[PDB]
């Protein structure tokens, strides 16, 4: 019974588990505090590039962005080696992807523009694809820090689900941009103790996670069997119990997925 057992890894990690994965041909939705909301945290990243892609020609990707020290303001593995030379932002869509960059997604969110230094547009962005629940406020460090159960920067695991879906298994882009995104969360070089953690090596697994104060550790993920059956595989938790400085804790999120593995297998 998956309901207990998610319940059971509430109890060992006290944490609050959300779990979305869409309904298929012959599988039903798998759902659990799925309406509930969760911090987006690093999650964003992904429709954000999503966003970017869209909004502009592909050969987009080779303007030339420069930044500066006060710039860097959040972890950023790939923006701190750069600072001196720029990144295009192909290399930005790159960073905020696979090394989960903080100065990427602020230099990318300040490329799609307008109102909020661009979480208006990214929330507009959302609103396009139909998801009505999600919404970002600020840029970062600060949309990783808003207290549990405030609705600022926040999805839930069955609006992101849906957003993921739409942008990698149907057409909310063309293509060669879907192609890109697709490829940036297979390279992904932050999630090897989550989602993929729980699905077997002779499946496939891209995601972008997130990770946040009190304890929020996210994941979201399409994976194939097999066989190139796709599935989506949203993973949210946070463990406010403990404080600002409760720690994310990633094996939560290993269990849950291997729990959700084992029913689609
Ligand atoms: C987003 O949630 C935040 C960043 N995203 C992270 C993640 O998704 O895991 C981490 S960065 C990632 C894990 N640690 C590695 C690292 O190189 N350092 C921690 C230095 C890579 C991070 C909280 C947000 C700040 O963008």
């Amino acid at each position: 019974d998956l309901a207990d057992r998610f319940a059971e890894l509430e109890r060992r990690y006290d944490a609050r588990l959300g779990v979305y994965v869409p309904a298929t041909g012959t599988t039903a939705a798998i759902e659990y505090r799925a309406d509930e909301r969760f911090a987006f945290c690093s999650t964003f990243k992904a429709p954000l590039v999503a966003a970017v892609l869209h909004q502009n020609p592909l050969t987009h990707l080779d303007k030339l962005i420069t930044y500066t020290s006060d710039d860097i303001r959040s972890i950023s593995p790939v923006a701190q080696q750069h600072v001196q030379t720029g990144m295009t932002i192909g290399q930005l869509c790159d960073a905020a992807i696979r090394y989960s960059d903080g100065t990427a997604a602020n230099l990318l969110l300040a490329d799609l523009g307008g109102p909020g230094g661009g979480t208006a547009a990214f929330t507009g962005y959302l609103r396009s694809l139909g998801d009505t629940v999600s919404r970002l406020d600020a840029e970062e460090p600060e949309l990783n820090r808003d207290p549990p159960g405030d609705e600022r920067d926040t999805t839930t695991p069955h609006a992101i689900a849906l957003v993921l879906q739409q942008l990698v298994l149907g057409n909310a882009l063309p293509p060669d941009k879907r192609a890109l995104l697709t490829d940036w969360m297979a390279r992904n070089t932050t999630g090897a103790k989550r989602i993929r953690a729980g699905f077997p090596a002779d499946w496939k697994v891209i995601d972008k996670t997130g990770t946040g104060d009190y304890g929020r550790a996210n994941d979201i993920a399409v994976v194939w069997s097999p066989t190139g059956v796709p599935y989506v595989v949203a993973v949210m938790s946070d463990r406010a119990g403990g404080g600002y400085d409760a720690e994310p804790r990633e094996a939560l999120l290993a269990e849950a997925a291997t729990c959700v593995a084992g029913v689609l297998a």
